[PDB]
């Protein structure tokens, strides 16, 4: 426990936590490959339990890394390509919009303009199908990209269709147990529910509701044990023994489009290293629709960059961001969802300081 490292974060994290009013949180950097934990307050307030490194986090959108990740795992195994059209995993999917949508403009929010979340009215195989069906782009694919649930939601789940696996079930198998992330989880267990944090918003207590294609745009649950290790794992793939996975991480980090100084992965986002503080803080700032550049092809993982994902809940706040080049890396995790950009600011004065 450095204390170069102990006074940077408890210097930066408090005032933080006293700006935001933020009830619990628990923060990780990974600094030369090892992990460094700290934590603070309340995973429930009315049962006055604390934060641990124990407690579990609802991610958000950054379980859409988890996701890109696992995409790429099929990839790697040869069971999909993002080459492939949407129709060729789909065969239902038979509206002409659909005609030169690939998988990797559903992985990329390039599709067209894929709506950010699947009505709340989906609630069914029937209801979903009409939805994708009956949605008109307002772009051709691959010019504009626009953050979305339904698009790389989509992408999950035909993703894992090929392996016969439920998307849960792949996800654990090929990613959560090879990776030793024992306490991570799309839905949680009975035998975790004492560990699981209450997020609040407006100072009342709440989980996050069940949603089509949840599971594959923010259902991951996790502890900051957990997260450190993902962190770990995304900066130094190499080390990853199962073949296909190891590649699936170097797919999820490849630059596929560009917008601005940010290239678009499989789920994770990334910029140059070093980078402008004020490009990635206003940047992470809440979605608007931006035309890209398609990098073709794509750039394998670039280990100097800046790579990062910020994800919400109702009650929830979440941001993880690393430095392949550096062997440094940061996990806040939050039961409270407050501004983005603090969350960045933050990450940026830690690691800025560390590297
Ligand atoms: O996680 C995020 O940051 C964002 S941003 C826009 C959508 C998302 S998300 O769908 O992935 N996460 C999310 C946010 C709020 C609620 Cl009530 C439920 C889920």
């Amino acid at each position: 426990a450095p204390q170069q490292i102990n006074d940077i974060v408890h210097r930066t994290i408090t005032p933080l936590i006293e700006q935001q009013k933020i009830p619990g949180m628990a923060v990780a950097v990974i600094y030369q490959g090892k992990p460094y934990y700290f934590t603070w307050g309340y995973a429930d307030i009315a049962k006055k339990q604390p934060v641990t490194q124990q407690t579990l986090f609802e991610l958000g959108s950054v379980s859409k890394t988890f996701t890109g990740v696992l995409g790429g795992d099929a990839i790697a195994r040869g069971e999909i390509k993002l080459s492939d059209p949407t129709t060729k995993y789909w065969p239902e999917l038979t509206a002409k919009q659909w005609n030169g949508i690939t998988l990797l403009h559903l992985a990329t929010y390039t599709a067209g303009g894929l709506p950010l979340q699947v009505p709340d009215e989906v609630k069914s195989s029937s209801d979903l199908l009409r939805f994708y069906q009956n949605w008109q782009p307002a772009w051709a694919p691959g010019t504009q990209r626009l953050y979305a649930n339904s698009s790389i939601g989509l992408f999950g789940a035909l993703a894992v269709k090929p392996s016969g696996l439920s998307f849960e079930q792949a996800m654990q198998t090929r990613v959560f147990q090879p990776l030793k992330l024992n306490h991570t989880w799309i839905n949680v267990p009975p035998a975790e529910e004492k560990n699981y944090a209450w997020g609040y918003r407006e100072g009342k207590a709440v989980h996050v509701s069940p949603g089509a294609l949840d599971a594959e745009a923010y259902g991951v649950k996790s502890t900051i044990e957990d997260m450190a290790r993902w962190v770990q794992s995304n900066l130094k793939p190499l080390d990853i023994n199962e073949k296909t996975l190891q590649q699936g991480i170097q797919l999820a980090q490849s630059r596929y489009w560009q917008t601005g100084d940010m290239y678009q992965g499989l789920g994770w986002e990334m910029l140059d290293w070093p980078v402008n503080p004020d490009s990635i803080i206003n940047g992470s700032d809440n979605l608007a629709a931006r035309p890209v550049k398609a990098i073709t092809p794509p750039t394998p993982a670039v280990r100097a960059s800046w790579v990062h994902k910020t994800g919400a809940t109702g009650g929830f706040g979440s941001y993880v961001a690393f430095i392949p080049e550096k062997e440094l890396g940061i996990v806040m995790l939050a039961n409270k969802n407050y501004p983005n950009p603090a969350r960045v600011d933050a990450a940026w004065q830690i690691l800025n300081a560390l590297q």
